[PDB]
């Protein structure tokens, strides 16, 4: 039996799937710890920029978790992603330890822009700005990639890099009450929010696990962007990014929530 995690239904993904929108033909790169082979995922390709782990398989579990929120297959097992037909690429920029260098992250973004990815999911971040990173963000953007990044889990009133950069779409996390989760960073540069508490998804060892973090909120928006792209194949990263914002549900302060909760129902109309 397949269950639909609460955040998937919170963002109204099923409403989009009932219209024929599942992310089919949209390429999404997950820059993280890798993606393990899983029966509820279809991994199309990828690369590792982690010296010492040439493989794209996930030794941490974080990337596999992220990937399942975007694109867990719509079938009779496990869970269901926001864009279950998206073409998934495993871009390994963090090691098993769950950390990596800006150098690896920059290479992964370059890779994405060279391989015609539509959306890049960066569920990672630093409190410190990086010129290398910023340049990579900007270069992927001008190659048509929509970069989506987590605001960070420090709970502070400023957001992480690269989500802080203008060309990154910064995602914070809400709870089941539609409140900002305590750990979700907010402040200037924050674009939108999505479910981030108790998120159930695919996990290595062919299983499922629930995690919390802005890292879990991000993939709901990457997924929502694939739905929109499928519906409006001619739209640019910018067009997609503003439509998501314009159609999000207001939750109170733009300081704490940016544009509001992403809404894939309102967006694919
Ligand atoms: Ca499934
Ligand atoms: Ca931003």
């Amino acid at each position: 039996a397949q269950s639909v995690p609460w955040g998937i239904s919170r963002v109204q993904a099923p409403a989009a799937h009932n219209r024929g929108l599942t992310g089919s033909g949209v390429k999404v790169a997950v820059l993280d710890t890798g993606i393990s082979t899983h029966p509820d995922l279809n991994i199309r390709g990828g690369a590792s920029f982690v010296p010492g782990e040439p493989s794209t398989q996930d030794g941490n579990g974080h990337g596999t978790h992220v990937a399942g929120t975007i694109a867990a297959l719509n079938n009779s097992i496990g869970v269901l992603g926001v864009a279950p037909n998206a073409e998934l690429y495993a871009v390994k920029v963090l090691g098993a330890s769950g950390s990596g260098s800006v150098s690896s992250i920059a290479q992964g973004l370059e890779w994405a822009g060279n391989n015609g990815m539509h959306v890049a999911n960066l569920s990672l971040g630093s409190p410190s700005p990086s010129a290398t990173l910023e340049q990579a963000v900007n270069s992927a953007t001008s190659r048509g990639v929509l970069v989506v990044a987590a605001s960070g889990n420090s709970g502070a009133g400023s957001i992480s890099y690269p989500a802080r950069y203008a060309n990154a779409m910064a995602v914070g996390a809400t709870d089941q009450n539609n409140n900002r989760a305590s750990f979700s960073q907010y402040g200037a540069g924050l674009d939108i929010v999505a479910p981030g508490v108790n998120v159930q998804s695919t996990y290595p060892g062919s299983t499922y696990a629930s995690l919390n973090g802005t890292s879990m909120a991000t993939p709901h928006v990457a997924g929502a962007a694939a739905l929109v792209k499928q519906k409006n194949p001619s739209w640019s990263n910018v067009q997609i990014r503003n439509h998501l914002k314009n159609t999000a549900t207001s939750l109170g302060s733009t300081n704490l929530y940016g544009s509001g909760l992403v809404n894939a129902e309102a967006a694919t109309r």
